[PDB]
C-alpha cells in the first residue's frame, strides 16, 4: 500500500512520515517546487535517507495532484497541511474523486472532534473549513479516517512549547481535563490505522488514560521534573475570550482552541461508544502511550 503524505514538512506531518517510513510502508513525500530552507532541506533529507521518494507538486493543483496519484498508483493519501491550507485540500479531493482509485484518505485533522466541538471565532472559521472538507470528503465517495487525536504533549500557552521556569498560568480552575500525547506516538498509531478494517469512515479518537490531565495535574508533573514548585496564577475564561476577539491569526485561534478544551471540556465531554467513533486505546491493546512524565523528561534533557 502506497502512502502519500502532503505537509511532511509541518509539525506533525514529520511525525506522520518517519512513522511511515519507520513501518516499513512505501512513502511518497510531497514537496514544493523551488529552493529549500534549512530546516526543509533537514528534514527532506532525512526522510529520503529513510527511504521516501520526493514528489513535486501542491495540493491545491487537482490536473498535478491527478498524475502523481495515477503515475506512483498511490493507495493511501494522508494530508498534514497547516490551519492556513485547509481549503487546499478542496482540489486534492477532487482529484481523488476524479482518479477513484484511494483506499484511504487522511484529511488534515490531528486534533479535535470538529464535528462535536464549538470553539469560538476564529477556531469556528478553522472547523467550518475542515468540516466542510469531511462534507465534501463524504459526498465523493472517498474512504476516509479523521485521526481526532487532541493535544501534543507540550505546555498549553494561550499564544502558542517548553514548560515555564518562572510561574504557572492556569486556565479557569486547572480542573478541566485533556488528553497529552506524544508527537512520536500520534505518527505511530496514525500509521496503523490507515488500512485497519476497523477504522475505515470513522472517527478515531485518541484518550491514552494514563495521559488524561488537567492543567494543575500537567503543572505537577513539570514541578517533579525541575524539582521545585512555582507560583500558580488564574488566567481566566474572559482573558482567553478577549485574546480570541481580536482576530489575530493565529495567535487567537491558538486562544479560541485553549478555550474549548480548557474551560469547556470539548475532548473529553462526549462518548466513543457510538458505531462511528473508535478509540486507539482499545484498537491497539497492549501497546503503551509514552507517559506525560517521560515527554517533560526530554524537555528537561535540552
Ligand atoms: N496539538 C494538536 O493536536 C495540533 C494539531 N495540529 C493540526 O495539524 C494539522 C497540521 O498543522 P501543522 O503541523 O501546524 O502545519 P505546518 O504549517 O507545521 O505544516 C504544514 C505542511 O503542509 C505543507 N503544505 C501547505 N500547503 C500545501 C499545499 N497546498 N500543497 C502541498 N503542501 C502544502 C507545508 O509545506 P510548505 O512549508 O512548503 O508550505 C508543510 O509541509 C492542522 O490541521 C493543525 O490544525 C497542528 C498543531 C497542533
Amino acid at each position: 500500500g502506497r502512502v502519500l503524505i502532503a505537509g511532511a514538512t509541518g509539525f506533525i506531518g514529520q511525525f506522520v512520515a518517519t512513522a511511515s517510513l519507520d513501518a516499513h510502508r512505501p512513502t511518497y513525500i510531497l514537496a514544493r517546487p523551488g529552493p529549500r530552507s534549512p530546516s526543509k532541506a533537514k528534514i527532506f533529507k532525512a526522510l529520503e535517507d529513510k527511504g521516501a521518494i520526493i514528489v513535486y507538486g501542491l495540493i491545491n493543483e487537482q490536473e498535478a495532484m491527478e498524475k502523481i496519484l495515477k503515475e506512483h498508483e498511490i493507495d493511501i493519501v494522508v494530508s498534514t497541511v497547516g490551519g492556513e491550507s485547509i481549503l487546499d485540500q478542496i482540489a486534492l479531493v477532487k482529484a481523488m474523486k476524479a482518479v477513484g482509485t484511494i483506499k484511504r484518505f487522511l484529511p488534515s485533522e490531528f486534533g479535535h472532534d470538529v464535528n462535536r466541538a464549538d470553539p469560538v471565532e476564529p477556531g469556528l472559521n478553522m472547523y467550518r473549513e475542515k468540516r466542510r472538507v469531511r462534507q465534501l470528503v463524504e459526498e465523493s465517495g472517498i474512504p476516509f479516517t479523521y485521526i481526532c487525536c487532541n493535544s501534543i504533549a507540550s505546555w498549553p500557552y494561550y499564544n502558542n512549547v517548553l514548560p515555564p521556569t518562572d510561574f504557572f498560568q492556569i486556565y479557569g480552575d486547572g480542573n478541566v481535563k485533556a488528553y497529552f500525547v506524544a508527537g512520536t506516538d500520534i505518527g505511530k498509531f496514525t500509521m496503523k490505522t490507515v488500512d485497519d478494517v476497523r477504522t475505515l469512515n470513522k472517527s478515531v479518537h485518541f484518550r491514552p488514560s494514563c495521559n488524561c490531565l488537567n492543567i494543575n495535574e500537567l503543572a505537577s508533573v513539570w514541578e517533579k521534573k525541575i524539582g521545585r514548585t512555582l507560583p500558580r496564577v488564574t488566567v481566566t475564561e474572559d482573558d482567553l475570550l478577549a485574546a480570541a476577539g481580536e482576530n489575530i491569526i493565529p495567535q487567537s485561534v491558538v486562544a479560541a482552541f485553549t478555550h474549548d478544551i480548557f474551560i469547556k471540556g470539548c475532548q473529553v465531554n462526549f462518548s466513543i461508544d457510538g458505531p462511528e467513533d473508535v478509540e486507539v486505546t482499545t484498537l491497539y491493546p497492549e501497546d503503551s502511550f509514552r507517559t506525560v512524565e517521560e515527554c517533560f523528561g526530554e524537555y528537561i534533557v535540552k
